């Protein structure tokens, strides 16, 4: 089983594709509660995930992934094993002491990037979204009221909103009108570069 | 608290919008395990949902909703209560003996329909999808290989795939190329008209 890091040129369009990884196998990583890195065991966090993406050859690969808590500093490519000793992933993304476990995970977004853009945001708890912006509900409501009369044009930009209680994806046309929204009912964080 | 059925002309763009319902309140229906209809109690099904949508004024309102199991025949608009006696929803969609509980639910899709289409499919367990079609994995892989060289155009059609283990939404351009995919990691059924 082989795992190649996108950050080091490892994308291969004929292999399984996950955020940060091209692999010869497709592991369902939702099932693990404990993993091992350099013979140290780490617990998977319950009920909170990490929204991770890689962008390679004009292809966006994004998903909500399990994460484990680790006070050691780990680096891209470090092999991640199950407790039986099999390698199941590699280190890819981190948020402080949380490390993503990349593989088949929770909700996902795959997208052809040619002709569009995509942006990621931390969603403040209690805020509302319209289109490309977040703000207080009453501010957003006023914005939505103004944009209601516009005729919807083609999607040109994607906005990913990652919150403690909900995640969502919005899309806009060139005039800023919201065209489509999807909501994922899970809480998560974004990686910190 | 008022609940108006979209099937009977009840859409109101200034009220909370859920599949089949415009309401003066926004109830989180994920929390209920038991509901009441005409003073009979019904259990909510665990770990399996119903993908429901209404299409009103060129607006698509779709979501994965809890469902309860009921051997009585119920009709659109029948009031659904919590066990404290408060009305929390109305009957909207059914799949045999399953009835959707519409409100704030699980994963959702909101979409402006002007200029695009949308279609719903039962996803056969074990099948793969590309674009507007499902089939056996090796058939779909051959299709994807043919379409790989095409340049992505604007989204014109949405396809909703509802399976026992996963739900997904794909989008295509006028040439049938897949532009974007979202996956929801929950199992569900579609309503039966
Ligand atoms: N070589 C093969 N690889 C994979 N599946 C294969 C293969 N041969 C046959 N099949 C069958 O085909 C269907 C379609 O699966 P599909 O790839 O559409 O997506 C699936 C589903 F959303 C979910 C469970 O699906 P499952 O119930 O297992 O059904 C499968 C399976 F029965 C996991 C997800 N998933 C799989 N791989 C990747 C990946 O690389 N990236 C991102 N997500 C991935
Ligand atoms: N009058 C108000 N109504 C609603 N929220 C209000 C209001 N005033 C202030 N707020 C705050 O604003 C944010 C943005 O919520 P938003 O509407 O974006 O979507 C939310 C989230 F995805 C999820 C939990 O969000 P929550 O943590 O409660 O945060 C809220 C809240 F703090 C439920 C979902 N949801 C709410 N209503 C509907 C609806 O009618 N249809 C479909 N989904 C709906």
């Amino acid at each position: 089983a082989m795992f190649y890091a996108h950050a080091f040129g490892g994308y291969d369009e004929n292999l399984h594709a996950f955020p940060g990884i091209s692999s010869t196998v497709a592991n369902d990583v939702r099932k693990y509660s404990v993993v091992s890195v350099y013979n140290k065991k780490y617990n998977i966090v319950k009920n909170k995930y990490m929204w991770c993406n890689s962008q390679v050859n004009k292809r966006y690969i994004g998903a909500l992934l399990p994460m484990f808590e680790c006070n050691e500093y780990l680096q891209i490519g470090d092999p991640i094993h199950d407790l039986e000793g099999n390698q199941i992933s590699i280190v890819t993304y981190r948020h402080k002491n949380y490390y993503a476990l990349s593989g088949i995970g929770y909700e996902s977004l795959d997208l052809c990037l040619e002709g569009v853009g995509i942006h990621h945001h931390v969603l403040e708890t209690g805020n509302a979204v319209y289109g490309k912006v977040q703000h207080e509900y009453s501010t957003i409501k006023e914005k939505a009221k103004e944009m209601n009369a516009l005729k919807p044009g083609p999607i040109i930009d994607y906005h990913v909103w990652i919150g403690d209680c909900v995640c969502q994806v919005t899309t806009v046309d060139v005039h800023g009108k919201e065209i489509m929204r999807m909501r994922f009912k899970r809480g998560a964080v974004l990686p910190i570069p």
